[PDB]
């Protein structure tokens, strides 16, 4: 599922592309869940 959210990903990655894709989710793009996995 983590990976997943992964496949959402690194296309979403102008407001709609930035402060409120990684602020709407509070650092998961960044990375932890490297500990997850």
């Amino acid at each position: 599922l983590t990976l997943e959210i992964i496949s959402a990903i690194n296309k979403l990655v102008l407001g709609l592309a930035d402060v409120l894709w990684d602020l709407e989710q509070l650092n998961i793009g960044d990375v932890v869940e490297a500990v997850r996995g």
